[PDB]
DNA sequence: AGAGAACAACAACAAG
DNA sequence: CTTGTTGTTGTTCTCTGGGTCACGC
DNA sequence: GCGTGAC
DNA sequence: AGAGAACAACAACAAG
DNA sequence: CTTGTTGTTGTTCTCTGGGTCACGC
DNA sequence: GCGTGAC
């Protein structure tokens, strides 16, 4: 139990031999500190311990192909394995789904990501079900749920229904689906909402395109050699990304007109009005908050989007000191929110604010829609649960709990707070957990390429296929079921 | 002394453990193979053995940090106890150096590299002196030999005439170097001599630019999903870009027309003479393996010079058979080569030729000009040799080796024939080992960048200065000095 | 939001 | 009391948010 | 038809 | 040329 | 004799070859 | 001056 400590002049080997490690085979430092990493060198230590400081390593080692090889023998045993895990919470309704397509950047195969999301008892896992490439296929709705099977396939799971999934409104991915549970993803919605809205706003356009016109000079000119902030650039595929540059510009106005002085360019800046960028940054900082808000796969999220949209609606209350073409922003703002993003919204995502307790707040027309819903759907689940064989009524516990109310601390959580209820409500706060287990945005599908991207690069590029399958999935594994 | 062999049931525990670091920390599978990884572990399992399978590891294991630090600190006193060996070599004339300027695809911070080549005795060193940032400075010629300088000041070297640079011929760099001796770079001059020429034969145009819409079209198109080899881009920064790009869309010539069909767009084809682009990869494909020949640093380049040329002369021989636009290639090639090539090369180029012993090919007006150059040097390599302390004559030596004959077998090796001469000729011998270290190219600098370019990654962008000097210094050193 | 990766400016300590 | 070797915070750079389908007129 | 609307 | 990184198609072997 | 777990070759993808100075007229 | 020639 007791672990022992290396004499310092032990240490002062390891902080040199480990320096050898990085500069001979060009690893990060960070390498060291990784999780991984750190289990690896207990097991060698161990080796060392039975038999003793003179041992071949190099047959002991194995070559990176039994490497690659067992990453992917090992991947096909683990998918079995949770095979009954995946399919018990499946079953029980309690499965979220999210699903993208993304083409890598090197060999640009087509792929098909899909994550799942599920509630356990006391917690929630993100886990990557598998990345699979359609090899240069058409991409049609058809191919995608064929191989959204085919991943399935794997765990054994084959339905069409039980499982929810949430997903943007691409063409392709919106077919596919069209046979079960479809949720829009609330940050592509919202990313709709806002460039929609500054499209309909071109009385901006000035100041936004000079700000890019200054942030395109300093790249060309090998200059933001200072500022010690960078001057971010517009990518408009990136969410939010034109708050991301106009604060950039604004923390740096100081050095920045300095630069374009010297420059003689100073043109580039003074047509700017200060003054606007301002008023920008400041209503777009509270996007940014319900951007990250509604990126949470780590904490309910789907239960927050109707509450965000009244947060977008009140930071554009109209202020009669509200320079014009700001009213006009905060004009479309709140029209583009109706027609996009309250137009796309479905059932799940006031049910999923019904099972917060401050709910107070809408006792409107949607309280009878809530009613025929959960009402439905806790008989469904209570015909799963009978057929597991191997008085307070559904309707007298929707107004039961309709009167219960909780002040709203800064430790309250509507996480554990059903895991404090749930004996009391047995037949209900199942159906809660299983709604706030629904992301609300297509975030942990990104991420998961963004890993992929992390795997495939400029000298690894030659990996195909299974190989990325099995090396985002294990990675996902063990974070998930392993402590 | 006999290593132990560990039980099948233990290398099943490593093939499964490597596996677990792998995925957890996004590594490589090539990791375990390299060969500063594989010292690192002989270390913990020797102090497996000592302490046993209870220790602390992440009390013993560093953090990142620390592994910064000592990489800083172990690389400063690296420089120092080298700085006798480098010392040694550059003042007994024996010192070959290669600068060029690049920068960085992230911060874009102005860069200088310098390598080293030196012989010991049986062999030949190339390393990294340093790589240092000009901190957004002019990047003129002054700073540059500033940088230069500071480098060498580590080392503790400080003449301006000792050591022999080889450089390309940009205005910043060439000016730098105006005060000693410099060698302009045979790979750039060669990518001149052919660069140039097909600028001048525009008749060859149009089959090389439909073959470049050629593989734009299949970029574009998410095309060369298959042909077992890729369509290669032009690039002209690269050097001979143009060979590459022919011989991929002529080994795939049979698949790229039956893709091209059924796209309709099969105008972008019928239009190019495939009898020409075969005739240009065949001329090229020789320039390709003398391109290959003088980018080479572990053998000896800077002869082969002369001997290559003579070898463009002949592939161009002019043929009856060659159909025109060739014949003007051929013609172009010839021309330039003069012009370019051989007006641009030093007595140092026939010098590194007179020491290969099959050197009967020129006796006319080069061999007068050769004693009057290896005369003084070897007098001026025993001014060196007098200051050292703590009857067959010079020019009698320069018509003695002048009758020697030796007949090329593929065993012949002009670097260790010396080795096996020497004690017959010691005053001379030793400068032709000088001369033969001289790699003739900027290759070696150019790799550099390409290490450079390995450790500054996206993730690693964050990495100064002095982290990447120190880290491709020490790279270098491990390879050179440690077996 | 998650995840990778490095460092500036520190804060505990230590040998001097 | 100065220095000098360690481990802490935090901050700053980076990636996913597609280069092509489905539907209506 | 071929444009618009996601992406 | 140097250096990183993965794999197809194999060739030794092994357990069956 | 079949299978199935290992380690061999080789082949294929990738990077440096600058996005800005010096000289002459 | 500002073009050309390396890069
Ligand atoms: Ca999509
Ligand atoms: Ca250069």
């Amino acid at each position: 139990r007791e672990l022992k400590t290396v004499s310092a002049d032990c240490k002062k080997e390891a902080i040199e031999k480990c320096a050898q490690w990085v500069v001979r085979d060009c690893r990060p430092f960070s390498a060291v500190s990784g999780s991984g990493f750190i289990d690896m060198i207990k097991f060698f230590i161990k080796v060392g311990a039975e038999y003793g400081e003179h041992v071949n390593v190099e047959e002991l080692l194995p070559s990176p192909i039994t490497l690659s090889r067992k990453v992917t023998s090992d991947a096909k045993e683990k998918k079995a394995l949770i095979s009954r895990e995946i399919k018990s919470a499946v079953e029980k309704d309690g499965a979220s789904a999210t699903i993208d397509l993304w083409t890598d950047n090197y060999i640009k195969r087509n792929f098909l990501g899909v994550t799942l999301h599920y509630h356990e008892n006391n917690e929630l896992r993100d886990l990557i079900l598998g990345l699979k490439s359609l090899d240069f296929e058409r991409s049609t709705a058809e191919n995608i749920y064929k191989k959204l099977k085919a991943i399935f396939s794997q765990f054994n799971v084959e339905d069409l229904s039980s499982i929810k999934f949430v997903t943007d409104r691409g063409a392709n991915v919106v077919k596919s689906l069209a046979n079960n549970i479809r949720i829009n993803c609330s940050s592509h919605l919202l990313s709709n909402v806002l460039e929609n809205s500054f499209e309909e706003t071109p009385e901006l356009n000035m100041p936004i395109l000079a700000c890019k016109n200054i942030v395109k000079y300093f790249k060309k000119a090998n200059l933001q050699h200072r500022l010690r902030s960078s001057l971010k650039s517009e990518c408009p595929t990136r969410w939010n990304s034109t708050y991301t540059m106009l604060r950039s510009i604004l923390d740096n106005w100081e050095s920045v007109i300095q630069i374009l002085s010297e420059a003689g360019e100073t043109q580039r800046i003074v047509h700017i009005n200060k003054s606007i960028i301002q008023t920008m940054v400041n209503i777009l900082d509270g996007f940014e908050r319900i951007f990250k808000e509604l990126q949470t796969c780590s904490s309910p999220s789907l239960c927050f989007v109707v509450p965000s949209i009244l947060k977008v609606k009140e930071i554009c209350s109209p202020d009669v000191g509200d320079v014009a073409d700001i009213a006009k922003l905060k004009v479309n703002i709140i029209k583009n929110v109706r027609i996009i993003w309250e137009e796309n919204l479905s059932i799940w995502h006031y049910t999923a604010f019904f099972f917060y307790p401050p709910a107070l707040h809408m006792q409107q027309e949607k309280v009878a829609q809530i009613k025929e819903f959960c009402l439905s759907k806790m008989e469904d689940l209570e015909l799963i649960n009978r057929m597991s064989s191997f008085p307070v009524s559904p309707s007298d516990e929707f107004e039961f709990y309709r009167k219960e109310i909780v002040i709203l601390s800064e430790d309250f959580k509507v996480m554990e707070w059903w895991n404090l209820n749930s004996k009391k409500y047995p037949k209900l706060s199942k159906l809660a957990l299983s709604l706030l287990s629904i992301p609300a945005s297509s975030a942990a599908s990104e991420r998961t390429f963004s890993l992929a991207g992390n795997i495939i690069t400029e000298k690894r590029n030659r990996i195909g296929q299974q190989t990325v399958d099995s090396l985002l999935f294990l990675n996902s594994f063990y974070k998930n079921f392993c402590k």
